[PDB]
């Protein structure tokens, strides 16, 4: 995250931190959303590489004891099944991970909530993105969460030729392009959490930034839209 502050310990508590295996020693590469005690979702581009993975619920600092911290296996990676790797901006950047145990609900670890089938916000609806990610274009993970207000940009002003233009699609969600504030590699997978009606919700997996940079003016963070995918979830859920 570009231009974040520091989240409180218990304010996000459905992120997850996804890793995979380096030698000796796991690495954070992606974010994610825990939606059930066994099952966590995150963008597709996330799981291409064949390596070992692991998740993490409850934490805060990546290189400190939180006191908090599960850490439990995947079993099973489930990938949209239209997602293609050799083109993001088709969209389909989502999957469902089933973890090898249920982990314990507490303060610090809470099931994401998840919007209506087919919701579509408003222009400029309040969103925070959160994430380990680049706090620069070209940076270093962040070792603490953060957070950034977002606030939507919605589908026609996104797709027109001075934003994304035709790289976008409906299936997608875009916001922030401030060029202060934005997501960046490594917040990949994460949540957009979005107040409505008084909750928040995720409405967004974080996907994709502009080659150009992570904070690039007109150039929103784009997401994958939950709300878009809510039938596929729930089937990947029942018959798994
Ligand atoms: O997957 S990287 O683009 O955050
Ligand atoms: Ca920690």
């Amino acid at each position: 995250v570009v231009g974040g502050t520091e989240a409180q310990r218990n304010s996000w508590p459905s992120q997850i931190s996804l890793q995979y295996r380096s030698g000796s020693s796991w690495a954070h590469t992606c974010g994610g959303t825990l939606i059930r005690q066994n099952w966590v979702m995150t963008a597709a581009h996330c799981v291409d590489r064949e390596l070992t993975f692991r998740v993490v619920v409850g934490e805060h600092n990546l290189n400190q004891n939180d006191g908090t911290e599960q850490y439990v296996g995947v079993q099973k990676i489930v990938v949209h099944p239209y997602w293609n790797t050799d083109d993001v901006a088709a969209g389909y950047d989502i999957a469902l991970l089933r973890l090898a145990q249920s982990v314990t609900l507490n303060s610090y670890v809470q099931l994401g909530v998840l919007p209506r089938a087919g919701t579509i916000l408003a222009n400029n609806s309040p969103c925070y993105i959160t994430g380990w990610g680049l706090t620069r274009t070209n940076g270093q993970l962040a070792q603490t969460l953060q957070q950034a207000y977002l606030p939507t940009v919605d589908y026609a002003i996104c797709s027109s030729s001075s934003y994304w233009g035709s790289t976008v699609k409906n299936s997608m969600v875009c916001a922030g392009g401030d060029g202060v504030r934005s997501g960046c590699q490594g917040d990949s997978g994460g949540p957009l959490h979005c107040l409505v009606n008084g909750q928040y919700a995720v409405h967004g997996v974080t996907s994709f930034v502009s080659r150009l940079g992570c904070n690039v003016t007109r150039k929103p963070t784009v997401f994958t839209r939950v709300s878009a995918y809510i039938s596929w979830i729930n089937n990947v859920i029942a018959s798994n």
